[PDB]
């Protein structure tokens, strides 16, 4: 169950998650999993990140799941699991602003 992650805070807005990840003490990659805010059935890993041209900044990515079993964000790309897809996002940045590194604080 995606309701077991720490890293899952379900049903907060995407106004909240940058609330939440605009915090100075965050570094690069500080992340949560919610769901999707207009489109059912899907979550947003919403990511920190930061460069001199940005500063502190925010970035959502949609993650689809099918019914069919596979969990992504790039179909190129499927996991058998919301958790795989963290781990391995952890691992690599392939398209994302920064790997995933920590679990953002409220
Ligand atoms: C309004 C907004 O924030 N849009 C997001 C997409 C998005 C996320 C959540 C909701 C949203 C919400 O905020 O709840 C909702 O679902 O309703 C909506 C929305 O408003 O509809 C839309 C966006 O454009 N993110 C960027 C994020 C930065 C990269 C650029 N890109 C394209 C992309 C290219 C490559 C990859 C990639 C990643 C890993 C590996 C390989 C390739 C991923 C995305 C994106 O999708």
């Amino acid at each position: 169950s995606i309701q077991a992650e720490e890293w899952y805070f379900g049903k907060i807005t995407r106004r909240e998650s940058e609330r939440l990840l605009l915090n100075a003490e965050n570094p690069r990659g500080t992340f949560l999993v919610r769901e999707s805010e207009t489109t059912k059935g899907a979550y947003c890993l919403s990511v920190s990140d930061f460069d001199n041209a940005k500063g502190l900044n925010v970035k959502h990515y949609k993650i689809r799941k099918l019914d069919s079993g596979g969990f992504y964000i790039t179909s190129r790309t499927q996991f058998n699991s919301l958790q795989q897809l963290v781990a391995y996002y952890s691992k690599h940045a392939d398209g994302l602003c920064h790997r995933l590194t920590t679990v953002c604080p409220t």
